[PDB]
């Protein structure tokens, strides 16, 4: 029945290797856009275009709900005067900074970014905390429909940005997929697909069935459309204990019953490795 054209894919966002990747057989790989974080670490263009030699769609990982303390467009500035539009520290992620994404200054600072990430040779773009309108709407600034609505004009200005000069390149979301409530079709239509985080785990342990349901009625409806849905669940404890392996086993087979291509990914969450598993992952 489902939309799914990738028989596997990568998250990898420390110490990835673009040759390791480019011979392990897995065909869509999203990484960081840099070998540490830091601007000394760019991906040179070659560096990228290893991967694309060999066949694998690399896409680049892109905050754009928080401002991130070691990246090429953080000042020091900041810490003595600091930008209205730069929030508290996230207890969750030290050294991450709650954004009020839809002041120009930040967007133009994305958009820097992504200007990067186009010159590097990347075919997709992946883009994390949507879920920054959940967190403003909770803190009560601003409305839970004008967070919605300005996050969703966002990622469109970002649409049009990138394919302004790379026609092709993939947008995936990740998380906050249930922002489609607030959406007219446009969002829908202009994402290549959507990720997932902890659908029907967190980490180690299973999820209400109702909660997982409840994500899905914005994911199957995505994918009846034609986009691709990428889950990645925590659920490797790093043993090959039974009970580990039979878990992501499991996560596998919900997956693909669901739409979801699937990757297994250590409950440590640092994804700081290729995380293979015998004959699973990449599968056969």
């Amino acid at each position: 029945g489902w939309f799914m054209p990738f028989d596997n894919w990568l998250y990898q966002l420390q110490n990835a290797d673009p040759v390791e990747i480019s011979s392990s057989g897995f065909e869509i790989a999203v990484i960081d856009y840099s070998k540490d974080g830091s601007e000394s670490g760019e991906y040179s263009p070659e560096e990228i275009k290893i991967m694309v030699d060999a066949g694998v769609v690399p896409v680049a990982y892109v905050n754009i709900g928080q401002a991130e303390d070691y990246r090429f467009y953080w000042k020091e500035s900041w810490y003595t005067n600091t930008p209205e539009w730069l929030g508290e520290e996230d207890p969750a992620w030290p050294g991450n900074y709650f954004v009020k994404y839809w002041y120009n200054e930040w967007k133009e600072i994305v958009f820097s970014y992504l200007d990067r990430v186009i010159d590097q040779g990347f075919k997709g773009i992946y883009l994390d905390r949507i879920d920054s309108f959940e967190y403003w709407a909770q803190e009560g600034v601003i409305s839970r429909r004008s967070a919605a609505r300005k996050m969703i004009n966002f990622v469109l200005e970002i649409a049009e940005y990138v394919r302004e000069r790379k026609p092709d390149m993939l947008i995936i979301p990740q998380n906050g997929e249930n922002i489609l409530d607030f959406d007219d079709g446009q969002l829908a239509s202009t994402v290549s697909g959507w990720a997932v985080e902890n659908l029907f785990y967190l980490k180690t342990i299973p999820l209400e069935e109702n909660e997982t349901k409840s994500r899905l009625e914005y994911l199957i409806r995505l994918n009846r459309k034609g986009k691709f849905i990428l889950s990645v669940d925590y659920v490797d404890d790093g043993s090959d204990s039974f009970e580990n392996i039979s878990r992501i086993l499991d996560y596998y087979e919900k997956a693909k019953r669901n739409g979801c291509i699937p990757y297994a990914a250590r409950s440590d969450l640092e994804l700081d490795e290729m995380n293979v598993i015998e004959g699973i992952q990449p599968p056969e």
